[PDB]
């Protein structure tokens, strides 16, 4: 549960988002495919990719980042009013992609790097502050539908 005050800065930070959404989704992509190596694979069209430059030069990767960050960013903006937004996302993503929670703890912390990575001194601790609320926010809830669903 975040403020209107926290809500504000959300989504003033995603207003650096939207300013370049692509570029924003792939760093966020390539940023948890390299830190984290296992969760590439539970990508079919992405196991393929070996190296970060392949990843880089990828425009199909940069194209589900738009698809990723467009989903996350229609949730943001519902300021935690998403059930019928996030509900279809946690049920393809427990029943159909088999993602376990930790991934999303993951790609949750790459879009925290990510922005300190492209705008240094431009992302203060209250940005970063509300910007984690909002993504505890959002696991938190498919949280909850994995346990209703027994996933792990
Ligand atoms: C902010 C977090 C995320 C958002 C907003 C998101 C959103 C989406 C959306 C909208 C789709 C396409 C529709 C669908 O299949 O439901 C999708 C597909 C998919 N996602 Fe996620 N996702 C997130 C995190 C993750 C993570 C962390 C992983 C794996 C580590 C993942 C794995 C996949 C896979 C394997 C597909 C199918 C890709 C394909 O074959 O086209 N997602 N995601």
């Amino acid at each position: 549960g975040l403020s209107d005050g926290e809500w504000q800065q959300v989504l003033n930070v995603w207003g650096k988002v939207e300013a370049d959404i692509a570029g924003h989704g792939q760093e966020v992509l390539i940023r948890l495919f390299t830190g984290h190596p296992e969760t590439l694979e539970k990508f079919d069209k992405f196991k393929h990719l070996k190296t970060e430059a392949e990843m880089k030069a990828s425009e199909d990767l940069k194209k589900h980042g738009t698809v990723v960050l467009t989903a996350l960013g229609g949730i943001l903006k519902k300021k935690g009013h998403h059930e019928a937004e996030l509900k279809p996302l946690a049920q393809s993503h427990a029943t159909k992609h088999k993602i376990p929670i930790k991934y999303l703890e993951f790609i949750s912390d790459a879009i925290i790097h990510v922005l300190h990575s492209k705008h240094p001194g431009d992302f203060g601790a209250d940005a970063q502050g509300a910007m984690t609320k909002a993504l505890e926010l959002f696991r938190n809830d498919i949280a909850a539908k994995y346990k209703e669903l027994g996933f792990q």
